[PDB]
């Protein structure tokens, strides 16, 4: 995260980390709670070509990464089958836990949008994770979860800045219609965020607008991060994920 | 170049390095002469993002990288509007040289293909470069130029082999139909060969099918060198590109 | 520290972490507290170059390396006067904090041995700190405080051990009488423990006998580790730091 | 070398390149040719620890590291028997080759200075490599043998210099008799010139004084570069090389 501030403990109860077998268990990517045995990431954490399950684990939300460890072994990873690269887009995945967790008022399921839910341009969403605090500067020890507060800005907005300072035809899209943009110079994701959730709060109820999905660099100027676009999603989400 | 061996002097005379401004004027992509004025490479080595001309150098094909540079300044970069990544295709530019090169029998133009030239498996194609020798395995000093003869498979079929090991969809094309495929696990492009040239001997003459592009790794199961296809890339090439 | 276990909460209460500023306050070195204001180090950790104080501070023992931080200031810098390299010797220096530390059963000093005990072979001495696990292979967070049991080995053995493999002359002392020798192929400090102590319990009272100084990389065949021995440099400590009231 | 340029062709005919093998036979140390069969060089480039004769080769003077390998194999190391490290001294190793080298004006020995030679302070001499141009930054490609021009400094001035925002009390010898010192902050050797010849020109002959030992970095202040003084050692390198 770029630009955030360490998260209060009674925030996010939602957000996972994904870890990878090596000299450690080491934090990769992001995720999201959608369901006491669900987890939503984005399909280029854990794909396109085929993981072993053995070597992948889910931490649920901590404050500070790897301090209290209770690793959760993964069933299922279902990458969405028109995923090759983020920029081509359908980069979304779901990690079926091998057990339902015991939820509580500290680690809990964040709420899909509905079908018809538009997230208007200028709207304040929050973005969460262990991701790099700038372009190739980690997150120091002893890596707490950081939030950033990002204004969502309209597809036709963001596909235009993508394309300054770039030889891309502007009649030819970057963004695409199944992502969503936010992010500016002092607030974004990055590297280490991937497949971690954009949440906007509406009506009183936190709803997940995005899953960290791409970006040239982070925070670079007419560069605003890239999310899969949730409600693009939500039949294939539904296909799975019981309601 | 993967499984390679060092090019003879008198081989490959369309062959250029492109140059970066660091410490040094260092070799980041190859290219092809293709008009005494115009050089062929990747989109990805140049773009899609705007880069300082007085920061890019060319050099023409020498046995041994860095030394004997004559580094020649260049006046125009041309990337394919429709380009964004190599993965979704349109993976070619064009570099206007300053001044127009004097040719000669060891450094010359390649010859682009007719627009009916598929390039079918089983015909003699090489690549050549100054890239990787392996996955993360730098070419060693005095950084001899390098060729490979890559088997050329259909499209479908490579296609098809992106997809073992992979969950996208058998219906979700990879393998586009600007691009052309070429190598196997002894015989591959890698990092540095990039927009530097695969070309094919038809009928006693050496026609460029293929711009150095994309891959998983280099010569890994499975996952042989995508190159961008020339012939998808003519009308585009002769916007720019005088006719001889 | 090499094939080391994570150490248990109760023990080697006078362990601390030296932390230089950088994008955040990272651990280089380890030292002893042996005073309520002064901790024991390497000098190879903070010399022979003059460096900024305000870039340097001490973390007292912690379980997990950077979880629970409180750093504390440092107004003195004190280096042996005969330092230059850790293989010519005099590997020691002092840090006086800006405050005295508030001790209890958690964090408190170790003891310094007397002039006369030379810790022979047999004796049971342990190495601590947070240093790399291997060589090149640095501890993985959350960064536990490791331990291992090391065998003190006699400066004679080990100077002929050093020489075997070496093209230096039989009769050029490498393992100086300033230095101690512990550890084997399973059992050796590593980068990160520099400055750490070696201690040794006698008659059941904890002394520290070494300060983690060089060797040839860590738990190396014919490559014991070597150590400042403490004893000898007991005046130059106890020039600065006061004795126990 | 920091702030040197390129040797002309002509100069430095007794330079020579150690090199270890691995992917390449990659340049790690220089040397002096100080007969046809023995290279002078420093102890730390091939010691304390005995190393595999088998990986060890020489390379004569060449303008270019790499671009022209003539690789020599070598017989015997012997490193002075006191070295443990540059810092406590007697940092000075001869490799015997396998095969005298046929002389020439392009290739040929330096002369060694007589027991009684003081290089007095001020005195303008050169030292020679491959090394480093600065902290920390590779020579770059084609890797040009490199010259500095550096004034000899008095062992007590550099000693002192050495104290200089450092805690090693005054009184204790840094800078040891068997150690010569040269260069300032913008004129020094570096990483990759160690073992390489410091030489001065004394009555229309170039004199070894010294042989590339340590520092502290490159060109900083108050740490020139230290060298192992040649005179000390002579009666050693004449105890196995004939004398001329």
């Amino acid at each position: 995260i770029v630009g955030g501030q360490e998260a209060p403990r009674s925030k996010w109860p939602w957000q996972v980390s994904l870890r990878v077998h090596g000299p450690y268990w080491m934090h990769f990517c992001g995720g999201s709670l959608i369901h006491p045995q669900w987890v939503l990431t984005a399909a280029h954490c854990v794909g396109p070509d085929v993981k072993d399950l053995a070597a992948l684990r889910v931490q649920l939300r901590e404050q500070h990464l790897y301090y209290q460890d209770q690793l959760l072994p993964v069933s299922r990873i279902i990458v969405h089958p028109q995923f090759y690269t983020a920029q081509i887009g359908a980069d979304i995945a779901l990690l079926e836990l091998e057990e339902p967790v015991k939820v509580s008022s500290h680690v809990h399921t964040v709420t899909l949008p509905p079908a018809s839910e538009t997230f208007p341009p200028g709207m304040p969403c929050w973005v969460t994770g262990w991701g790099d605090v700038d372009n190739d500067e980690r997150l120091p020890p002893p890596f707490p979860l950081k939030q950033v507060k990002v204004p969502i800005m309209e597809n036709h907005i963001c596909d235009a800045k993508y394309h300054l300072g770039a030889y891309t035809g502007d009649d030819v899209r970057i963004v695409r219609d199944d992502m969503l943009c936010a992010g500016n110079t002092r607030r974004d994701s990055c590297q280490g965020d991937s497949g971690g959730p954009l949440v906007c709060k509406v009506n009183g109820t936190w709803l997940q607008a995005g899953v960290v999905s791409w970006g040239e660099g982070c925070a670079q100027p007419n560069r605003p991060g890239i999310y899969t676009r949730v409600t693009y999603y939500l039949d294939w989400i539904h296909h799975y994920v019981p309601k």
